């Protein structure tokens, strides 16, 4: 376990406690993306810039069902997938699952295919298809909320050449939007770690309909979004009507057993007429009694539960475990060279501050609570009296649970250290010029 | 401090200086954000896509008044004359927090004695349906609405209320909706974990409003003549101070800082430029920005700062430390300071300090113009200065350069320097090296 | 020069071997962006915003020609003459960036004599003849919007306060400015600005942009995706609110000699636990020489890396030898994750950790057995054609390299740690021991 006693009086205060759960188990759905919009009614004067928005999205999509096509040709029936890898030849883990997943996909893309004068001849936003009797499939189509709404009531009031070059502009637009999705970008359309929000840029960005029209089985729905534990696949590339199936993936939070996350909050501390601050992962992952490092710039962190699409622990150098769990000779810390680091931090109604660095005093008595140059922080508390003053703060404080006498005691401090990029270069060199 | 000669000599040519400013001493304005439109004009057949949307703008909003309420349960007027009299914090019930958390809750109180004042608006607030409305708060007072999507039902959808089907309106609406939400998520979402802080810039809020934060600002007002300034380095920051639930608007308190000159304060650019030694181009590796106040010399982290060309500009004290070595390599000792072979053939190799001229010739093919024949460096010469005592225009590939005279030393090209050791700045490289000193002191 | 069957023994299975081509030879071509749209139809409900954003827009584009003027006011001729001594500071990319503008000033004139002409356009795009020969397109911001929104509701409506709209309109246009020609702009000497941002100024349209400029090359998406196509600012008018940016439009030409080449990563067992080795995913070799890149910047494609900048780092000596055969030097890294990948098919040979994955080919109708000392198992048509792995049913190649693989062993790295407070911490504590 982590011992807070120790890490506090280093200046990590213990913060929100937080359990860890990851996408697991997802469910499938199928929908229609078609790229490009119907222009029946504005068809009169819709100009020669059709053909070429055609020409154009051929030349990005075609890329992509030929990647698509190196294992629609190597799958086949021989019960289950059956793979061949000669004509694959480079292919990860994860391709050869999401191959797998393709052909699984293909069962019912054909069924949705049987329906291709249906998908090409919807004209609104989101339409539903009877691709069977006991099942209904959505096509969603890129740009026809703006054609319905903007350009064709304004095809006679507005100039229709100017409405030639509006269309074209449009058209334009969402191709610039797409190009970071759907571009040269995509040199693996054979996976499902593409977002739905990627995905959303084939309608405009708008995942909410998508979403919404598909349905919020579950409560735990706003994590999984930002999470982008909503993945998609593409599974079918038309060339002649210019749409895509896309399989959406709707999982579930499967919270982990025995794991949690743990956030420390710097405080910054008072060491030899300086102040230093020190450095250890703001959030550590405990599962199984095992001690990790998370890369959290990926997962999201709400106030209960941290949310990964993905497990993302990272290994955690002993030095930096036994760290943690008490040696603090082995903390690393960094001198002070912000006029705005904290200074102060409150923990399960306790204080611990440097109040030789900020203005430190007690309300029920008026007097100013003095910092030696020995310790590191303060623990303020009702003991020392039950209100304390920190410039424009006045809060009340809440009672202590561990040792009694703990600002008598004092403890070992680790090595300073410099964590600038280039710091970690010259570190190097001086090491390696002095074991020369 | 900074000594410039055995610098460009490796190849860190004089490059501009800037002052270094801070935000400071914040002005504060209040105003409220109506997330939700007036469909008013409109709502004869807007369907039941409102009420939906009523439920998925709950389910958004209410952890945000869930975390304020942690303060806002916890905040009190502590009693009697003898301290400032100011707000009393029950610690225990908050449990966790931290410095600029509490600081946030101190100001989200203070905000409270105008929040409630204009929580009495409550009727009038709901009464908006224009993209921005002006308020009087008092005789002496005023306060500004914005609605989230006022503009496009104005000017699209109650237009076009017949010319087209009425199912298409509702469509539309709905996709304008989900687009608002989609676009929210990013920050009111649940990424938005600890909404008490003001660290939150107007950018980021402006996206409750469809990103339009310049539309904020100049109905508010352009404080002072550095107002680009506050708004890029994101010194303009908000904090939410109340979040209503029957009618889906938030009160944000806008902070207008101003911009303190820090004095003996100043931030140095260097250049680098390729330099020749040992039959090979190397670039040394050090901060192209240095910031040096009070004779101490510190990094900056400039990625968060703004760079424009008289000064930088930062929301906050960036100053972050500087190793020993590298004080002592802009300080003069000049063989600690580390040096990269390149491999890239997209390297500058000369640059211009004072109007002298620094380059490595035997990179680049220099001549003289006035004297009509090449300029040749020698190969252990690591660059050549040129200036008008060298000859007064001097060219290099398709360029006609006229330079100017050398404030230094005047033997400068004549006088040679000790060089550092390679280093390697590859992601993988810090690891593999890291193992050779390893392996090395086993 | 690559051991590729070492590699697979650690870890990097060899993957797609592709073509390195650089951006070269770049053509020229004008364009004008008028920024601030013409309300000539719409002035009767123009009110005064326009005059705050003349106002706004005059404080956004000053200090642009203020750091053109520097270069303006020092060059003339004397080819290209600059004045150094009034300059100061510059380097090599401001200086190249000054002569491209001084050559481009010999056209910006002509278009300049235009200024009638470029400040009457109504449309999103004009076609203009700057001479009997060429002609230059002219780019509006926001024409399309004003021509197809406000001027139809300006007598659908009484005004209903079309300021308010306008004044949002232009407020957001500026907003999505500020990133990219606000404060933060600083050198607009310098041509490394993309298309995609200039484009900004006419609301990221980019694609209309280079369709109606004509390109002509098989190269393009990929020309556009690495940040290829770039422009410059040769001059700035403060009275009419437009700006002249020339395009340059590169061709791709292929380094001869060069290839870059992948390593899949795949999980190994050593020790009774699992592994995942450190090496760069994307190694460059050109002319027998290996050097790393770092390929985020340039654009990756199925047949070849496309980068506007020649971006060749070095590689540790240490690297090169784990690259070479010796794979002692290689580090690796503990795998405390349960979703590494644990397979990889290189020409039709699969490459698996049996003992983390369940490994049963359907041909010998048996479990396949991993010992405690293979740090990979390699299976292929000669052991049994068709492997089953989970729920994948795959039919396999044959091995080109040792027919003796599986029963060869290796020596294996030290291990390392890739976060950067692992990384604090080990600096720390090899600090430590050599005091």
């Amino acid at each position: 376990i982590l011992h807070y006693e120790k890490l506090s009086k280093i200046g990590l205060v213990k913060g929100v406690t937080r359990k860890y759960k990851i996408k697991s188990n997802p469910l499938t759905k199928d929908i229609v993306i078609k790229m490009i919009p119907n222009v029946s009614n504005m068809s009169q004067c819709t100009g020669s810039v059709m053909e070429n928005y055609k020409t154009r999205l051929n030349g990005i999509l075609t890329p992509i069902k030929g990647a698509l096509e190196i294992y629609k040709n190597n799958t086949h029936d021989c019960a289950g997938v059956c793979m061949a890898g000669v004509a694959i030849g480079i292919a990860t883990a994860a391709q050869i699952t999401a191959g797998v997943a393709l052909y699984e996909a293909m069962k019912n893309a054909d069924n949705i295919n049987k329906l291709k004068s249906s998908i090409e001849s919807t004209n609104e936003a989101v339409v539903k298809l009877q691709e069977t009797a006991e099942k209904t499939v959505y096509v969603f189509t890129a740009l026809q909320d703006y054609i319905n709404t903007n350009l064709v009531p304004t095809i006679d009031k507005i100039p229709c050449k100017q409405t030639e070059l509006s269309l074209d502009l449009a058209l334009s637009k969402y191709l610039s939007d797409l190009l970071f999705v759907f571009g040269p970008n995509l040199q693996d359309p054979v996976s499902n770690s593409m977002t739905i929000q990627a995905i959303s840029q084939a309608f405009g960005g708008n995942y909410e309909t998508l979403l919404r029209t598909l349905g919020y089985a579950t409560e735990d729905f706003d994590d999984l979004l930002e999470s982008d534990s909503i993945t998609g696949q593409i599974i079918y590339v038309d060339l002649s009507s210019y749409y895509i199936i896309v399989r959406v993936y709707f999982p579930i939070l499967t919270e982990i057993q025995q794991a949690y996350i743990q956030e420390l909050l710097p405080v910054s501390f008072n060491n030899d007429n300086s102040e230093w601050i020190s450095i250890v992962p703001n959030f550590i992952l405990v599962r199984n009694t095992l001690i990790s490092n998370i890369e959290i710039g990926f997962c999201l962190i709400t106030k209960r539960s941290v949310i990964c699409n993905q497990d993302y622990a990272t290994p955690m150098t002993n030095n930096m475990r036994e760290c943690l769990t008490g040696s603090t000779e082995k903390c690393p810390r960094e001198l002070v060279v912000s006029s705005h680091v904290p200074r102060f931090a409150l923990s399960n109604g306790v204080l611990f501050a440097n109040c030789i660095s900020v203005t430190c005093q007690c309300q029920t008595t008026g007097r100013a609570i003095s910092q030696s140059g020995e310790q590191t922080l303060l623990m303020i508390d009702n003991t020392t009296c039950p209100t304390a003053v920190l410039g424009n703060v006045i809060i009340s404080l809440g009672k202590y649970l561990g040792s009694v006498n703990y600002n008598s005691e004092g403890i070992a401090i680790g090595p300073p250290v410099f964590t600038d990029k280039v710091d970690i270069s010259s570190q190097i060199s001086s090491m390696n010029q002095s074991l020369q």
